[PDB]
DNA sequence: AGAGTCATAGTTACTCCCGCCGTTTACCCGCGCTTG
DNA sequence: CAAGCGCGGGTAAACGGCGGGAGTAACTATGAC
RNA sequence: GUAGAUCAGCUGAUCCAAUUUCGCCGGCCGGCGAUGAAA
């Protein structure tokens, strides 16, 4: 009987039909569930607004009633008789009376600075005065870009290609210069707002200790000045402080040091026009360093509002996203009105009046010196614009707040405070007895309210205060999410028809199915459900870009996975989806590295030291990250944060996170905090192929060629290194996994050794690779001999000594200042403990005596104790032996960079042996 | 030295019906100011 | 001074929120084969 | 024909290879600056 009219399914019971409707047909059923609005209950915010307006009207007039109140409130949406009826309530007049009563009220430092200024000025003066070819040019550009500022290259490669900007200088100068030039006409703040907000240590001379404690990310690009971070680092700190104090006294920076070159960055990976970029400014390095100190000082001096959780000593994005999710979940669960309006200010930093800013700083309480410095800096400030390579015409800026400066996000925090103080005192959401009203991150404002009139009043208040400040509200992204519960039917419903106005301009009302992004996280009207995870496209982009395999691996390690880490941590992802995603990652990495499909799982994801590829496993890393980030929510200083942490939704999320992490981790011994690194480590060494890698952990330097020194080796040899390191060479034994139904020809050596053909056998024991082994030994001994000579010693390679026992061939003998060392070199299979092999090699040299005295006499020193036994022992997979490492770095002094390279030689020699075997396979 | 699709249970996000008391406001009833 | 209009008390008859109860379509993990 | 090689039908595509362009100091040859995305 019961049959749907859109999916054409007949269900046994009306319950089935309705539940099917709620999923298969969201929009139409949501419209059907819109409640009638005959006699809506009087929410508290309506009562507060009514009482306040009645009180002010009585104070200015003396008498009031519904007739004039209606005129006072045009958009209240209550009938002239409904208002009169509500007027009869006693607590209402009590609040009216309460509000009425409330209304009843050295030469060298200057020399070096001048040298830097002259160099910058000379640079400024100099500056002012086919498909195959396309791909080659792109390769050159990408390599040069990645060599200098990695983040730029990663963002370009993952997102789009072909220059990125793609819009040239035109379409920017025509679209931005007029805005950057126009002077704002903000009248300033009203005295009412100043009073509402009303609810010295700065400028002191900077000291050496504070600047030293002032951290700096030296991995930064220089500005138009041309002063690179290297020389600035080279300057001693005390002279830095001298110049900083000199500037403090002068209250200004040298003219040329303020000039900045504007650059554009896309808000969206696929910009549709010139207006979707952020015209950031890169000031000179010394100016940024100088302003960081004041940024920290002002951060410590006057903290922002409690609701302000942007650029502070806390993860504002996490708290805001969690709070929004908790609010939405609570509203859905108990069917309570909640209007959430996401607000953004287009040209946010580039729309604030200079005069309003400086005067507000004056009234707020900063010292006159600081306000005057800001005013002077922004009065004569000027900028240059340059996209791609175009020193455009310089521009004089009429609106301040310079994106990229350390002070700008803090100075704008004053305006943020002012506007945050303007919303009505009693509008918000009562989330677990806590009133939450606004969630601010930088400029992105999210206003919450429990009533339509309350939300409209809040919107109008923020609009007018911004207009007074000079800011203008964007209608492109601003939207209002509204949920009206349906009591007597227990149905959640969303409004559709637009009803909110920013200064007469209607807003876009987000429907139920729409997806909108907040802080870069996808949000649905029902809460964070999932991320579309366009990972296939990103992997295709990375694979198609002109990069060597290690470049792609590093990008996937450090820039792609973290980017979607936020979407997944703040989203709701089922571990099956995570497994599919990590399988996709594994397949892509196997393609890039040309590995087969039988390589052990753990190899990809085990951390660098344990010998893995350090490619983060989403399936396990994500639960760990969400547990770590949501554990501290209960202990956050913010009261609303603690209230959210007690929400049912977050509790369930954390429970599932704990279960997953418990399943994919082992408790650490020392810190007792579960770690995923241990899980992959255990799996890798237990694997048949990785069994020989069990010694990597004890020697961190054994694997330095995977991540730090990956730039000194070509792509091809890196791929070969990875192939042999995990034993990916398709030998017959390794080629018969599951196909051992054949005869001995399927397992014997081709060369005729008649023994089992193991990759170790091919690399070490087969006679055909005899000369290969010798040349590998010669190469490694030559390298270590050259380095050890470079460490001020004596060299006599392969001393020909005929001892009583017979003919013995030591690797190298050494002698310095009367002390000599007998160093032996050899490579050994990893199937046995490397240190026992080291001891076995050392016994037959250091425990003979007669050869010890022979080498002592040859070197010319009589005492035998000065001669010591040592063995350079490295497994053919390139894994170090701990005891050998220690003795080599301690008994004889060698810097670690030299020791970092021995595994490279061992690995290259082993693969050369393999390829030689295959070459003379005949 | 391998990388199981598939059967079944658990679950989540809903559904709907019935009934309960509390809440809101369209009528109704006047009084005071204005105009004929 | 009387009729009319705007300003004010009262009433009750439906809305509205929530409790209680009885199911299920569409995923999402494994326990075992 | 490709910086080189390879597979195709002088053109295309893949690679384990692939530093483009402008200005300069200079003698087709050497060196320099740009070709730098926030906190
Ligand atoms: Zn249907
Ligand atoms: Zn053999």
């Amino acid at each position: 009987g019961w049959t749907c009219q859109f999916c054409e399914r007949t269900f046994s019971t009306n319950r089935g039909l309705g539940v099917h409707k709620r999923r298969a047909h969201p929009v139409e059923t949501n419209t059907d569930a819109a409640p009638m609005m005959v006699k809506r209950r009087w929410h508290g915010e309506e009562i507060d607004l009514l009482a306040r307006t009645e009180a002010r009207l009585l104070a200015e007039r003396g008498q009031c009633s519904g007739g004039d109140l209606f005129g006072a409130l045009p958009g209240f949406g209550r009938t002239l008789e409904a208002i009169k009826g509500q007027r009869r309530r006693e607590p209402y007049r009590a609040l009216v009376q309460a509000h009425l009563a409330r209304f009843g009220s050295s030469p060298d430092a200057a020399r070096v600075l001048s040298e830097l200024l002259e160099g910058a000025g000379r640079r400024r003066a100099c500056r002012a005065m086919t498909s195959r070819q396309k791909r080659r040019a792109e390769y050159a550009r990408v390599q040069e870009l990645y060599k200098k500022c990695r983040s730029r290259a990663a963002a370009e490669v993952i997102d789009g290609a072909c220059g990125g900007v793609g819009h040239s200088l035109e379409e920017m100068e025509t679209y931005w210069r007029p805005i950057l030039e126009r002077v704002s006409d903000a009248p300033g703040p009203t005295p009412e707002a100043l009073h509402a907000l009303g609810r010295t240590q700065l400028w002191k001379p900077i000291s050496v200790e504070e600047i030293k404690a002032s951290r700096f990310d030296w991995r930064t690009s220089p500005g138009p000045d041309g002063i690179r971070s290297g020389q600035w680092r080279a300057v001693p700190v005390h002279l830095k402080a001298e110049m900083f104090n000199a500037w403090m006294a002068r209250g200004e920076i040298p003219e040329i040091l303020r000039q900045c070159r504007t650059v554009f960055v896309p808000k969206v990976e696929r910009p549709g026009g010139p207006g979707e970029y952020r015209p950031i400014s890169i000031a000179s390095i010394p100016l940024r360093h100088f302003h960081s100190i004041l940024a920290r000082r002002l951060l410590a001096c006057c903290p922002p509002d409690a609701r302000q959780r942007g650029f502070i000593c806390a993860d504002g994005t996490l708290e805001n996203s969690a709070v929004l999710d908790a609010v939405l979940g609570d509203s859905r669960k108990k069917l309570r009105e909640c209007h959430v309006a996401v607000l953004d200010f287009a040209k946010a930093f580039d729309t604030v009046s200079h005069e309003a800013l400086v005067e507000l700083l004056r009234l707020r309480g900063m010292p006159e010196q600081f306000c005057g410095y800001i005013a002077h800096l922004y009065d004569t400030a000027s900028t240059t614009l340059a996209v791609n390579n175009e020193m455009s015409s310089p521009v004089k800026v009429g609106r301040g707040v310079r994106q990229g400066d350390p002070l700008s996000p803090i100075l704008f925090n004053v305006v943020m405070d002012l506007i945050l103080a303007s919303l009505p005192e009693r509008v918000g959401y009562r989330l677990e007895m806590e009133l939450v009203s606004a969630l601010a991150y930088a400029y992105d404002l999210v206003l919450l309210a429990g009533s339509k009139v309350g939300m409209q009043e809040s919107i109008s208040a923020v609009d007018c205060v911004g207009r007074q400040m000079g800011l203008r509200l964007n209608c492109r992204k601003s939207a209002v999410l509204s949920m009206i519960p349906d009591g007597h039917r227990k149905k959640h419903h969303y409004l559709t028809e637009r009803t909110f106005n920013i200064g007469g301009k209607p807003l876009r009302q987000v429907s139920c199915v729409e997806r909108w992004r907040y802080l870069g996280v996808d949000f649905e009207a029902s809460g964070c459900v999932t991320l579309e995870h366009s990972i296939s496209s990103a992997l295709n982009n990375i694979s198609r870009a002109p990069l060597k395999p290690q470049q792609r691996l590093e990008i996937l390690r450090a820039h792609l996975i973290p980017r979607f880490q936020h979407g997944f941590v703040l989203g709701n992802i089922s571990d099956d989806r995570l497994r599919m995603l990590d399988v996709q990652i594994r397949k892509a990495v196997g393609q890039w590295l040309r590995l087969p499909a039988d390589v052990p799982k753990a190899y990809y994801h085990a951390a660098v030291q344990d010998g893995g590829l350090a490619i983060p496993s989403v399936r396990a890393t994500i639960p760990d990250l969400i547990v770590r980030r949501f554990g501290g929510l209960d202990s956050s200083p913010w009261s609303v944060a603690r209230a959210a942490a007690k929400s049912d939704k977050i509790r369930k999320k954390l429970r599932w996170a704990w279960k997953q992490l418990r399943r994919f981790s082992r408790v650490d011994s020392t810190t007792q905090r579960p770690s995923v690194r241990l899980f992959w480590r255990e799996h890798l060494h237990a694997s048949v192929d990785g069994r020989e890698l069990r010694e990597s952990t004890r020697t961190p330097t054994s694997t330095k060629w995977i991540r730090e020194r990956c730039a000194q080796i070509t792509g091809r040899d890196f791929v070969q290194f990875v192939h042999t390191h995990i034993n990916a060479l398709p030998s017959r034994i390794r080629g018969s996994r599951g196909r051992r139904g054949g005869g001995e020809s399927s397992l014997t050596c081709r060369a005729g050794c008649k023994v089992r053909e193991t990759t170790a056998h091919i690399l070490q024991q087969c006679h055909r690779t005899h000369g290969g082994r010798i040349l590998r030994h010669n190469k490694i001994v030559s390298f270590v001999a050259k380095a050890m000579e470079e460490n001020k010693w004596t060299v006599e390679l392969e001393p020909r000594l005929r001892t009583s026992v017979g003919l013995r061939k030591p690797a190298i003998i050494a002698s310095r200042d009367g002390v000599g060392v007998i160093v032996d070199v050899q490579v050994v299979s990893g199937q046995r403990s490397l240190d026992e092999l080291h001891r076995e090699k050392r016994n037959k040299y250091g425990n003979h005596g007669e050869l010890v005295e022979l080498v002592a006499g040859r070197l010319g020193l009589p005492k035998a104790e000065c001669v010591r036994a040592t063995s350079c022992t490295i497994s053919w997979r390139g894994v170090w032996s701990l005891t050998s490492y220690k003795e080599l770095r301690s008994i004889i002094g060698l810097r670690e960079p030299t020791l970092q390279i021995v595994p490279i030689l061992a690995l290259r020699g082993s693969h050369m042996n393999w390829t030689r075997f295959n070459q003379m396979t005949s």
